[PDB]
């Protein structure tokens, strides 16, 4: 399912995701557009062979099981179609393992390239929230 800004944000903080580990709605909320464009069943496959699935694009090398990833890890125990669900409930509870692994919200490249020491706060904007 595509997602609006507004929607994915109230889901995003239905499910504890505003201000974990210190990352703010609007940072989950500009990771979810750049990675996905806030599309649960987004495929992204990556030159090593892993593959980012879902709204948050959560790597099969480590979090999830697709069959696919010889030598990968299912940290999340998890397979990777669950992160493809309308329901965002699986990626949100995975990006919050991903998020505690030492390197913050670091582990979305697009976040650090696109979001990180930005605004941040306008992804939200207007939210009714
Ligand atoms: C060659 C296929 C690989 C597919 C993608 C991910 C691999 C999952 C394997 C489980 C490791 C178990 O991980 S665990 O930490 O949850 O116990």
């Amino acid at each position: 399912k595509v997602f609006g800004r507004c929607e994915l944000a109230a889901a995003m903080k239905r499910h504890g995701l505003d201000n974990y580990r210190g990352y703010s709605l609007g940072n989950w909320v500009c990771a979810a557009k750049f990675e996905s464009n806030f599309n649960t069943q987004a495929t992204n496959r990556n030159t090593d062979g892993s593959t980012d699935y879902g709204i948050l694009q959560i790597n099969s090398r480590w979090w999830c099981n697709d069959g696919r990833t010889p030598g990968s890890r299912n940290l999340c125990n998890i397979p990777c179609s669950a992160l493809l669900s309308s329901d965002i409930t699986a990626s949100v509870n995975c990006a919050k393992k991903i998020v505690s692994d030492g390197n913050g919200m670091n582990a979305w490249v697009a976040w650090r390239n696109r979001c990180k020491g930005t605004d941040v706060q306008a992804w939200i904007r207007g939210c009714r929230l």
